[PDB]
């Protein structure tokens, strides 16, 4: 197994293009309300589904909660893209915020994969330009999560190493 | 400041080529008898600078000592280049042997920075080659340090990130 320690009190960001499995390994891997996603603060401000038109508010409203997680010293993992460091940024100035460490787990897995897993959800899909562009800036990302202010930073190279992951936590 | 988080019962390998700055930095961070060198183990084998046939034994005995320190519980930094796998794999398969996190501190600086470095050393220097030769292993290694069974893997990039480590004793 790949052997991941976090602290008991956490800010897990997930890190991966669409199609990379975060929510599929969130779910996994941690208690449903220790999870945090885009989708469902998306789902908060409007009924219709992967609604576009609502994504500053849903992410407003994801930092929000993220906050008041981590005020109440509960590990939270965001789970949603976090691709751009635009959107990495203020979920590590919240942690440290809180006293709390943040921790990068990505999913570098080749675009095809996701591409490949893309065509074939249920759920919803995207265009091939979105897997495209979300694993270069994923790519291009890697290097500075250290210097970014992630404590830990642990990089998931194949699916086979995302399914053999198992966290410990640390209290 | 980077703040590198490790336990208190860890064995720190450093990993850079020669002129990287490990015994420097070695020095800067951690305890003299924490510190095991290969030139030490070297240095207990021959007198003679430039002995080729006592790498192994020497190799052999930084292993054990290492190995009793570990099982002693005592915190260990390994001050070799370890650009190689097959000189990590030992390390790593020690850490686990006497429950111990193995930890990688990378020094990715460019191979200028170390040949320059090399250039301007007054207690011994290495050729050239050794130094491009280093360098290339250490890139090459990066990727798989965490699947290698290193628990926490820090990259430092550059001089300046190098120069902002704190090292953390927590866990
Ligand atoms: N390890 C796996 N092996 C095979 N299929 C997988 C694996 N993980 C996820 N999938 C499938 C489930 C889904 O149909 C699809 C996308 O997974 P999902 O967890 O929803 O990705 P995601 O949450 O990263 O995408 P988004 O960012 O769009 O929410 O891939
Ligand atoms: N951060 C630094 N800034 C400027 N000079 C440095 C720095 N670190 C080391 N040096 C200089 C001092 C030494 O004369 C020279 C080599 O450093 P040293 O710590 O001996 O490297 P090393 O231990 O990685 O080499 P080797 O593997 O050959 O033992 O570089
Ligand atoms: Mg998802
Ligand atoms: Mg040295
Ligand atoms: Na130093």
């Amino acid at each position: 197994s790949m052997k991941l320690t976090i602290p008991e009190l956490s800010l897990v960001v997930l890190i991966g293009s669409s199609g990379s499995g975060k929510s599929t390994f969130a779910k996994k891997h941690f208690k449903p309300t220790e999870v945090i996603s885009s989708d469902f603060c998306r789902g908060l401000m409007s009924d219709d589904e992967n609604d576009q038109t609502v994504t500053g508010a849903a992410f407003d409203v994801l930092h929000y909660i993220v906050s008041k997680r981590l005020q109440l010293g509960k590990l939270t993992v965001v789970d949603a893209t976090n691709v751009q460091e635009s959107a990495r940024k203020p979920l590590i100035e919240i942690a440290k915020d809180y006293h709390c460490f943040p921790v990068a787990v990505v999913f570098n897995l080749p675009e095809k994969v996701c591409q490949e897993r893309n065509k074939n959800r249920t759920d919803r899909q995207v265009e091939e330009y979105v897997i495209r562009k979300h694993t270069q800036q994923m790519k291009k990302s890697i290097k500075g999560l250290q210097r970014e202010g992630f404590r830990y930073v642990y990089i998931l190279n194949s699916p086979e190493e995302v399914e053999e992951v198992v966290f410990e936590r640390q209290p």
